[PDB]
Parts: C-alpha cells; sequence; structure tokens
C-alpha cells in the first residue's frame, strides 16, 4: 500500500490528537516520565470513498494491515512506544480515523534551578517522514487533546496539557519531517520537603549556635563537629535525589551556604578558647556577645539574598 | 471480524470476572501492585449458533484469531497485561464464555495519612469502548469474581474482592466507554513497624531526657545530640519507604514534633549551664526538676492530640 | 485439535516431572526464586496409535501444531512461564511423552522466625483445567522428577526436591482443577551472620558494659551512646535484608532486646553520676559492683529463654 | 533473495550513516550509554534497476522482505539494537536507500583518571560479515552523519559526533569482516563536583587543622576523628559513583593523600599531650606553632605535584 | 525435518566453537557474567549433498526452516540465550557450517577465600539431547574457539578462554546428553581495594593505639569507639559488594580480627584507668608501655599467620 495520491502539489495533512490515561514515574535523576494515553489520527484517502447509498454502511471498519497508515514517531522516547490499535474507520469521502492506546518512557530535560519550588514543561513531540510519493504534514485536531480527570503523577501538580499547534517542518537527510510539540505543565508539590529536609536542616544549624552561649571548648567542639556532620548527610540525602547539575539550584545554594557558617561558627570557638586560654576573656566575651546577633542576621540577610537571586 | 449484530437497539452486554491467584509487590513509593489474575468474558454471537445434530458436539472451542472478541481493556495499568487465553467455548445458542490468565502492574493511589496504621481500597478498571455498529456495555458476573485462599500480599491483610456491579458509562473522543470498578480492600500489618522504628525511636528520646539529672553540660550535650543524630536517621529511614505527600502522615507527624522535643532540650541544657556560670545555680535547678515532669507530660498530651487528629 | 475421546467415563491422566537445572535468586525480600527446569508431560492419544511393523518407525516425533497437547499452568509464578519445547514423541499404542525446558520466577512465602537459622519448603504448583469434552488429572512420574548435581542456591543447602503424587482436585468457575505440589527443602546457611552481625553486636553492647568499671560520666555517657548507635546501624542493616513480618523473628526479637539493656545501663550510668554529685558514691559502688555482675548474667538467661521459645 | 552479482571481482560496498536522535543513561559504573538514532544504509543492486520512462515512476519503495539487505551488526552492543524500518527505496540503476530507526544499549570504555574532569570517546562499532558469493566492505557518506540539536547527556557536554572512513577490514573465522568507527567525544561537567564533594571535603579538613591552636587533648581527638569519619563518608560516596580501576584517578590520589594528613594530625595532637604531661610545654609549643605553617604549606605543595602529575 | 541419517550405527558428531565479542556484568553476589559471542556449529547431512559440476554453485546458503538444525541449549543461563543467525552454508558432500551471534546472562559459581585477591574458572556449558532415531554427540572445533583482544571485563584480568575437547557424555530423562566445558579463566583487579579499603581500615587501627600514648580516658574512649564505628561501616562496605559465603573469606577473616584488636584496646584503656583511681599509675603505666609493643606485634604476627593459611 502506497500513500493517498494528491490533487494538486499539497502535502498530506495527518490531523493528531493525545489523551493522556496515565501519568506515572517522574523521574528526576533519568529526566524521565512515563506516559499511557490514546494517540489519534485523521487524513483523507479519496481511494477510500464509497457511496453510502450503494454500500448500505455510513462507516467501514478495517484492520490496519488492510490500508496504508502514516508512520507517525515520537522523537523523545526512550524506546518505540508499546501501541495497540483500539479502531480503524472510513468516513464516505475517504476521511480515515485511527485510534491506538500506547504506552511510552518520554525523555524531556528538567530545570531544577528553584527545586523544590519548581515547575516544569514536559514535551511529547511527534513526528512523521515525507516519502518520495508525497510531502506529510502534521496537525492539531483540539477536541482530540486532553486528559482523563483522574490523572495525577506522585508529587506533583497538573496545570495543563496543551499542544503546539502550528508544526516545526524541516529537513532531515534530504527528506522533509513534520514535528508537533504537545507541552504538560507541571508544578512540584514542595511541602514534604518543609518538615524532612528543609526545617530539620535550620534546627540543626540553630543548635549549632547555642555554642555562643557556651564558654566549655570541648562542648562547643561537639555541638558545632556534630551538627555540621548531621548537614553533611542531608547534603548527602538531597544530591541522590537529583542529577548533576551545570548550575546551582535553590536548595544547593543554601546547603552549600550553610557550610560557610560552620566553619565560621568553628574559628569563633577556636578564636574563643585561644584568648580565655591566652588570659583575655574580655575581648573573647566581645566576640561571643556579637556572634549570637551577627550569626542569625547574617544568615537571615544572605536568605533574602538568595530567595531574590532565585525568584 | 465484526461485532455481533443486534435483535433491536440493545447494546452488547460483555459480562465480566476477575478471580485473584497471585498479589504481589504492593510498592508504595510507586503506588503500584502486581496482579495474577483470570479474566472471564462471556457475550453472545448469534452468528457463531449451531445444531450439536449437524455438528457432533454439544459446545465448540475457538481460536481467538477465529471469532469476534470485545477489546477489554485495563485503565490503571501500567503497560497492557500479559494475557494467555486458556478457553473460548460457544454452546448452540451463540453465547461465549472465554477465559484468560493475565498479569499486570496496576496503578492505583494509596492514602497514607495514618501510616502504618493504614488501610486502602485498590481498584482495577476494566474497560470497553464502543463501535460504530453497536454499543459494548460492561457487565459483572458475581458467580465469577473471586479470589484463591492462598492469596496472599506481603505486609498486608486482604480483607475483601468485590466489583461495583454499575458499570461508569460515559462519552470520550465521540465513543461510548462502559467502565467496571473492582476493588481489592486491604489493611497494612503495623506490628514489625513498633520493635523496628517506633520503640527505638521512643527509647533515643528518653535517653535524652537523662540530662535532667544531670549537671554536666559536656555529657549533656553529647546525650541530646548523639539521641537527636540518631532520629535523623530513623526520619531518613521512614521517608524512604514513603513517596512525597502533599499532606502530613501519622508517623511524619510525630517524627517531625520530636524535632522539637530535641531542640527546647538543647535550650534546657543551654541555660542550665548559662546560669551556672552566671552563679544562679538555684535558678537552674527550678528549671531542670520542671523540665523532668514538662517534658514527659507535654509529649503524652501532644500525642494524645496528634491521635485524635489523625483516628 | 480437540483432547483424547475416553473409552468409558475415565478423566484423561497426564503425568508430570520437573527436573530442575538451576536454582537461584532466592530474594527474601520478595519471597521469591528463580528456576530453569525441564518440564515432562505424559499422556495417552489412541488417534495417535499406530502399529510399528507396517510404519516402519519405533517411536514417531511431532511438532507442538501437529497435535493436542494439555494446557499446564504455574500457579505460584509471576509471569507465564518463558519455555522451549526439547521433544515430543508418540509410541505405537498413543502414549504420547512431552518434553520442554523453562525458566520462571516462583512466588513462594517464607517463614522467618527462626532467621537466620531457618528452613523453608518452598513450593512449585502445577495445575491443569478440565474441558467440556473430558476432565483432566494429573499425575507423579517419580522417575522424572529430581535435580542436577550442580544445583546450587547462594546462602542456602538445598535438602530435597520431591513431589505430593495425591493432587489437589477441586472446582474453581464451574471446571475441575487438578494442582500438584512439588516441594524444594531449604535450609539457610547461617555462618556468614556470626562474623558479620552476631559477634560484631556482642563486642559493641560487651564494650558498652565497660561503663561499670568506670566513675567517668562523661566517658560513660560517650561509651553507652556511641555504642547504643552501632546497635542502631546493625538494626537497620538487618531489616534491610529481611520483608516485614507480623510476627517476631529470633534475631529481631535479641536486637529488640539489646536495646533494653542499653537503655538500663544509661539509667545505670545517670543514677551513678547523680548519687556521687549528692555526695552518695558508697550507695553508687554498690549499684555499679552489682550491675557488673546483674548486666552479663540477665543477659545469658534472657537469651537462654528466647533461644527456648524460638527453638 | 541472493546478494548482488559483482560486474568484475570488486567487493560489495554498503555506506553507511548514524544519525543520533537521543543520548542518555551514561553508566559510569557500567561503562555504558543508551542511544537512539537512525542507521541509514546504501548499496548498488543491478537486478532492482529499471526504466523510469517505461515504469512511469522515479523511485520504487519496498518492503525489507521483498529484496537483499546486508547484515548489519553492532559489535558493542548488550544485546541486538530494537530497530524499526521507516524506508526502502530503489533510484532506476539499482541504488538502494534504506533507512531504520534504533535504540541500543552501548558497551564503551571509560578513562577515569582524569575524574570528575574527564573527556571520553565513547564508540560505536559497525559491522558486515562478508558471504561465500560476495565480500561485503563498509563505507561512511558524511552527509548521513549527525545528530539532533537537542541531543542532551546529563551531566556531560557533547563535542563531536564524527566517522573514522577508513573501515578496520580483517578475517575473522575464515570470512572477511567490515568494522567502521563511529566517535562520540564528550567533556563531563565537573561544576556540581566542586560544591557537592571537592569544597565540603577541604572545609572538613581544615577544621581539624584548628586543633593546632588548641591545647585540649579531648577537644583536639573530637575535632580530627570526627572530621575523619567525614572523610570516610564523603570517599565512600566517591567510590559509589565510580567502577573499581586498576589505576588511581584525580580525585582518588586526593582522597587518599588527605587520609595521611588526617593521620599525621592524630601524630601531632598525640605528641604535643604527651610533651604536655612530661612537663615539656615549650617543645610541645614550638612542633604546634610549625604544624599551623607546615600543614596547609604540604598540603598545597603536594596538591600542585598531583595536578601536574595528572594533567 | 529429521535428523540425518547413519552410514553404520555411529552418533551424529556436531563440532562447535565460541568466539567472544564482549564480557561484561560479572555481579559477584549474583555469581553472573554478560556474553555476547558467536556460537559456531558443523555437522554432515548427506541428504544436502550436491554435484558442484551440475548446480554451477560451490557453496548453498539456507534459512534454518529449511533444513535440520541440531537444538544446542546452554546447561547454565539463567534464560534461554538471545540468537540470531549469521549465515548458514552447505560443501557438495553435505557438511553444514552454521554461524550464530548470541547473548547470555551466564550462573557460574565463584571461590570468594582469597577474595579480593582471587581468581576464578567461568564456565559456558553447551549441551545436546538424543533423539531415538540417532545419537547426538559433541566436539571442539579448536580453530572456531577464541575471544576478540578488546574483550574486557571491567575489574578483571582474562587470562584465557579453552575448551575442554572430550564431552561429559550421560543419561537424562532415558536419552543421552553431549555436554562441553567452556572455560574462561579471569583473575580479580586487586588494584583499588588498597587505597578505597585496605590502606583506610589500617590507618584507623593505628589511631586507635595512640590511645596507648594518652593518660586521659575521656580521650581515649572518643579514639577507641569512634574508629571502631569506622570499621564497622568498612565491614558493611565490603559485605555489600559480596554474597553470604559458608567459609571466611580473607578479607573477611582480616575485618573480623580487628575487631579483637578493638576489644582488647578497650579493656587495655578500663583496666589503665581503674588502676590510675585505685591509685596504682605506676602498674597502669608498665601495662600501656607492653602495649604500645604488643599491639603492633601481636597484629603483624596474627597477619602473616592468616596470609599462610590463605595463600
Ligand atoms: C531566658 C532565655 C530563654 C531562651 C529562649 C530561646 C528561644 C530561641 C527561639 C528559636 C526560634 C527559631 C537560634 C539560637 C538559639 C540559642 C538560644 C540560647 C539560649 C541561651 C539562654 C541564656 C540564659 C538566659
Ligand atoms: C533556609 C530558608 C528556606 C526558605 C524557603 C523559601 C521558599 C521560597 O522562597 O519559595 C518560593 C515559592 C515561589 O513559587 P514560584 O511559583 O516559583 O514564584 C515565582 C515568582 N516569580 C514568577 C515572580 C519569579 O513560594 C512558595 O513555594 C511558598 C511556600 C514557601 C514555604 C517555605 C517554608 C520554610
Ligand atoms: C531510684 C531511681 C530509679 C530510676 C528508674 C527510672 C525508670 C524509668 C522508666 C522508663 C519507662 C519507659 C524517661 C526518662 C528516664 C530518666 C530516668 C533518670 C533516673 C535518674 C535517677 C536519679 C537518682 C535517684
Ligand atoms: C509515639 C507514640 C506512637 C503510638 C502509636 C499509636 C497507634 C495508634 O493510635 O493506632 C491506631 C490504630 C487504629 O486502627 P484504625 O483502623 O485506623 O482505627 C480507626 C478508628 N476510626 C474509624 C474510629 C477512626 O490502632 C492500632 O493499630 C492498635 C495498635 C497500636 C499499637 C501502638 C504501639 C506503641
Ligand atoms: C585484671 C583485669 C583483666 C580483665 C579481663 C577482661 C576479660 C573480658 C572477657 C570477655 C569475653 C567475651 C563483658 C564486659 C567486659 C568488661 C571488662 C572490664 C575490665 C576491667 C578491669 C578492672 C581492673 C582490675
Ligand atoms: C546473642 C546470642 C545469639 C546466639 C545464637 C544461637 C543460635 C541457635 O540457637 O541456633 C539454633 C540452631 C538450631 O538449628 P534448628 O535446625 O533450627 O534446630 C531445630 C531443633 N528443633 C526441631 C528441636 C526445634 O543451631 C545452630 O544453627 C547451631 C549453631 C549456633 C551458632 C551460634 C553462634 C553464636
Ligand atoms: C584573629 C584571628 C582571625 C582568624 C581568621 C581565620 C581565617 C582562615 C581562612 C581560611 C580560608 C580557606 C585553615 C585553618 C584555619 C584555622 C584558623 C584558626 C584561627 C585561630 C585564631 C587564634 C586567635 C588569634
Ligand atoms: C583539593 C584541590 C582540588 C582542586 C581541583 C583542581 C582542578 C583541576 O586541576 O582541573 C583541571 C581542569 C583541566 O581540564 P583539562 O581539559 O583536562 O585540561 C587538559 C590540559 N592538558 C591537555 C594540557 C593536559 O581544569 C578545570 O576543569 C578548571 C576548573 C577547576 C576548578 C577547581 C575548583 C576547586
Ligand atoms: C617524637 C615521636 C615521633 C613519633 C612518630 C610516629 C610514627 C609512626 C609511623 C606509623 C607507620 C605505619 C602505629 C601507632 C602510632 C602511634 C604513634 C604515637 C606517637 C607518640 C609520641 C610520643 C612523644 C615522644
Ligand atoms: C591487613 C594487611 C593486608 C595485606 C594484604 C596482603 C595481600 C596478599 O597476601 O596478597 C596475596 C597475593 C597472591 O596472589 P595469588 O595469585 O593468589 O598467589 C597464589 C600463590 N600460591 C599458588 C602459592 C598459593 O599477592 C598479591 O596480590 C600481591 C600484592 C599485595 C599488596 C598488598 C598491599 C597491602
Ligand atoms: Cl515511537
Ligand atoms: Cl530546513
Ligand atoms: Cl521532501
Ligand atoms: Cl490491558
Ligand atoms: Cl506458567
Ligand atoms: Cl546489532
Ligand atoms: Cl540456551
Ligand atoms: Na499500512
Ligand atoms: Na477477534
Ligand atoms: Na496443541
Ligand atoms: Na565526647
Ligand atoms: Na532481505
Ligand atoms: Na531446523
Amino acid at each position: 500500500v502506497s500513500p493517498p495520491p494528491p490533487i494538486a502539489d499539497e502535502p498530506l495533512t495527518v490531523n493528531t490528537g493525545i489523551y493522556l490515561i496515565e501519568c506515572y514515574s517522574l523521574d528526576d535523576k533519568a529526566e524521565t516520565f512515563k506516559v499511557n494515553a490514546f494517540l489519534s489520527l485523521s487524513w483523507k484517502d479519496r481511494r477510500l470513498a464509497f457511496d453510502p447509498v450503494r454500500s448500505g454502511v455510513r462507516v467501514k471498519t478495517y484492520e490496519p494491515e488492510a490500508i496504508w497508515i502514516p508512520e507517525i514517531r515520537f522523537v523523545n522516547v526512550e524506546n518505540a512506544r508499546d501501541a495497540d490499535v483500539v479502531d480503524i474507520s472510513v468516513s464516505p469521502d475517504g476521511t480515515v480515523q485511527y485510534l491506538e492506546r500506547f504506552s511510552a518512557r518520554v525523555l524531556s530535560p528538567l530545570d531544577f534551578r528553584r527545586y523544590p519550588f519548581d515547575s516544569q514543561t514536559l514535551h511529547i513531540y511527534l513526528i512523521v517522514r515525507s516519502v518520495d510519493t508525497r510531502n506529510i504534514v502534521l496537525a492539531v485536531d483540539l477536541e482530540k487533546v486532553g486528559k482523563n480527570d483522574d490523572v495525577f503523577l506522585t508529587g506533583w501538580d497538573i496545570e495543563s496539557f496543551t499542544a503546539v499547534v502550528k508544526p516545526a517542518n524541516f529537513a532531515l537527510e534530504d527528506r522533509l519531517e513534520s514535528k508537533l510539540d504537545y507541552q504538560l505543565r507541571i508544578s512540584r508539590q514542595y511541602f514534604s520537603y518543609i518538615p524532612n529536609i528543609i526545617l530539620p536542616m535550620l534546627f540543626i544549624l540553630f543548635i549549632s549556635w547555642t555554642a555562643f552561649w557556651s564558654t566549655s571548648y570541648e562542648a562547643n567542639v561537639t555541638l558545632v563537629v556534630s551538627t555540621l556532620i548531621a548537614h553533611i548527610a542531608f547534603n548527602i540525602l538531597v544530591e541522590t535525589n537529583l542529577p548533576k547539575t551545570p548550575y546551582m539550584t535553590y536548595t544547593g545554594a543554601i546547603i552549600f551556604m550553610i557550610y560557610l557558617f560552620y566553619f565560621v561558627a568553628v574559628i569563633e570557638v577556636t578564636v574563643q578558647q585561644y584568648l580565655k586560654v591566652e588570659s583575655q576573656p574580655a575581648r573573647a566575651a566581645s566576640i561571643t556577645r556579637a556572634s549570637r546577633i551577627a550569626f542569625p542576621v547574617v544568615f537571615l540577610l544572605a536568605n533574602i539574598i538568595l530567595a531574590f537571586l532565585f525568584f
């Protein structure tokens, strides 16, 4: 079976639609998500036209093997989609209506700059390669784009699922390709990060600052070094949920900055002890009293500066 | 092969049944479970009618390829089910009895609010899409719904496996869909959480309170900070077995609240030391004595309040 | 192809055999194991009978497609077995000898009560569903049941592989099922648990008891709290190799009991310090001296009681 | 279908091309990467020649089954590539133009000597085995070699994708093999290693050196041993992201060297304490003062020497 | 298609060869490795003989379906090999030359006694089952056994790939089986274990011995307990890379023995403190001075004894 022949010199328009049934497994490290959806295709094939009066039937059902079907592929998939044809219907004028249900692991880059307060635009790129007899061009049937109300992506809020209606037409190996961009806009449910990572991380930091109300070097060393090790455990925990980025994320910036605070608290604790041994406790008392104000104040201002640069 | 023709204007009724053979791998993080079951289907196709006198047999066996079979799909599966046809029996009136054995990874959301004392209703949604020639509607044969006595889901108790007998019939892409809800009610075996997470977590918390019977700042700092780090290890352990939820779980609430207790114990330990250095041990003694009662009392009342809000 | 016809009203006997080639991947958490074996089937088909004088041949080889073969399935498998037919031999009387090689992931529950000194009975349940024309019943050919001498299951000793010769015959969805139970008896190689978990766990416990020969609260607090944290690391290590059980395991019971010992050692260390501060060191000396005997004695007796309840 | 016949005694030239669509999952431990690309093949088959005047058509489309196609394989793949034929076009002279889209897990060794500041040359080796009737030789069509602009490999920068145009022609099992080398040059995005591993590791090292401004043995022991344990946690973290190499990596060398610094700081801390107890604090003061300069100076010079040997 | 008929009563000899293309994923825990190789087979089928004069052709190419091919299987594979036929060639006398490329996950036991200084002999067992018409026997064509020069097994050195030329002929389910043993001799690249596990483990052990030059119980307790916890972290790290063995490995023996050294150092530290409190520091000084020599001396001799028993 060959492609439908043109009346003039017009390309063949394959109208498309994607109806999401399931969204699952958004893997941040892999920058992938799994999708279960309906792919609907429609085009005119005059060779398939019939008279409903003469044939009796208003529509004709076909097996994929019996007719020409455009080879539609996904650009950003790991392996070719697992697809199962649901129906093929042909109106008297030869308008074919094809429907298949598929599943696919989609590869789509994520911007982690504002993590865990980030929003993403996931993409599903549909593509068709033209043949020598005909140039094939893709279109969007908006009445056939959508998602099931129950569609849930664990740890994310689905905002919208739309299609950029004008395809990106280009040459690849001296043949025309027509590409469509289906965009799934999502925003991360940041909630759990607050009681599990953010507040525990602040609590251990504030505990290290109790060393500014202590003259005991041994206890101070314990407070600052112990909490520093717990900070390292949180840094390791966070970086295991994320891929390695060539930029700084919001959480990464805070986590990094908090090390400087631990480092400066060790200097203070060291200086205090040194002065007391040198019989200068009055000078050490001045440094410790200033630290009580300076550490929370510089921490609050540094955080305002960071929140400003990132949001 | 086309669908069976109607006598009047009646939809074709495909009776269904699901008999569970195996339940395994309830993945809390993924919100999935694996199932191995029997899917039985039954419909009338009068085109398949036969006379046992003329044919010899009283029931005819068919290969799936030989006859029209309704395209029945699962809504909430990751990939299309692994299925193997066991039997296709046709009786003289044209009634077809179809039996297949399948295995599928089912995606079903879980409510972790009361974790690890939670119950869940797992769902298996069966669906059929109508054709232009006929509207296909699903029914439940209750005599064909059940589960093997040996069906065990590691770490869970299976309560019941029933079907909501009235299908959800609705429009989807200008065709009718008939959906059935099969519900597997389960409840978590909370037992192991007690000696492995809950009691160890309470023991280390009670150990931190021994600081209220000590005047040694160095020892108190070690007791409270060391046990706090062990609490962080339990928080990390717990959160690795759970997905990130946009709500607070019972365990999460307790784990979070216990940080406040560690934070306030550090303040007490700091205050006590400060007063002793300022030559006010009588005042410090009053605060430490009150803490001995206040900490267990507030811990018990806070826990009663939490158990009330969650149960 | 239809099933063989009966002479009288007798069921068709399908003689079975399982010869293990490989045993691997006993996953304790999943409660699964992987098997690579031979499945042999034997039944009589009179339609297939021939005279070896007239035909010349003593046996006839067949392709699966050419003859009727009973649909034999495994009950407790994750997915249907990956099978490859090795041979089909038909003798003059019509006795068919079928041989296939298969691989399957078998789901079989494990009793962890005596872990890591436990023995298990793994099961492979074979099943056949009867047809309308004939009732099919399973039998065991003992000469065709066995295992390769080289069959090794990493971390386990294989004791025996036998079959319960009488099938479980029962009705399921108004048809007869014939089920056979093939039992693989294994016992855990507990050896490695001794130098890697048990003895390290006892060493750190005995190290905490050195606090009974020390009057230094600061050092005592370090000894008891540090070793307690190492105990938590062993508890976490152990519980990651096991599924969550609605009962107590042997190791779990010991691990749990050892927490009580750490808790009571903290009370002793606290009491001793308190009395010394209250200028009562003679009383504290009496409690520490008793603890030196009481702690090992109660530890040994509690362990004897536990070993008795579990074995 | 047999291979095309030669005019003289010339080998059959199969022109090749690889156009990358997706690059993903560069697994450092496994030394593998996943690829989704176009494989284009072109050869002449005189048997397929036609007159475009007589046949009307300018090109002829074929199904793979209809014509002879060379068996082209990948050398360094885990399993055979998952391939789907896109097009087969035949010009009037008999020049066949074959295009397939494939996905493959490619096994390619990595040099970790300069990790995490390393560059790699990933290889995709194409091969063809000659037949008895004809010797098949591979060529590169440079116009059919390339990559999608959007091609991203998480944690890496793609520099170039080129082919070594001259094949490696060699005998293997008394038949000719023609092998082509497609090279994907990449360089690691080292950025994230700086705030997550390198700077945290230096901070804890500098914290241990504060012991050189302290006369408190107890505090010193805590500072040096605690930071040493945090170093061990970083060493373990790093070595889990890398395979075991029969050579030293850059990071490995630094991580190893830093242990010697911790070991010598423990000797210093021990010596100081010993002298103070022996009533020689003047001598200890001289050693501690020298260590304040010696430790950072030797650390800086040792690092210059290492950076020189590795870069 | 039936097997070739014998001239006399001679068995059918299938000559075999395995040429390794890729070796990868030697999983120590699973005791498996993945292989990508060529399997070549050769046998005589007189029914396939032709006159080169009459037919013109010197060799005849066949599709697997067209002729009888021996069912050759691998004994120690997880699942049946993924195989693709490269060529089937038939000389005029009827000698068939079959070549296929395959990939397989091979299950082969490993001896960890000398880990990480161990050598292994990996096995690939080829097998053929006899038929009633003929006894099929396997042979090795040594000119067709080998490996690609580029064959690399990450973390291992490949020494040789040879075949035990005489098959192990035996009865299995009343048919003769012909088995061949292909042996891949490898030796572990122990290098990385030295800077990553062995030297770090010795450094922390030597640090605990600095307690023998200290009279500070509090500091001693910190030194010995902190380093002991780091030893536990190394024990856990090592045992995660290895399966549980019913014997002691070299590393396991050293790791275990080092616990006894930590235990005895705690006794010494305890004894020293006890004597000082009892006003016997002269006696404690004698024990501490002896320990300075005794601990390194007993450590060196115990290690010589262990190296002797294991090598
Ligand atoms: Cl696709
Ligand atoms: Cl263009
Ligand atoms: Cl074009
Ligand atoms: Cl489905
Ligand atoms: Cl099965
Ligand atoms: Cl390939
Ligand atoms: Cl095989
Ligand atoms: Na088609
Ligand atoms: Na059908
Ligand atoms: Na059959
Ligand atoms: Na301490
Ligand atoms: Na072909
Ligand atoms: Na064959």
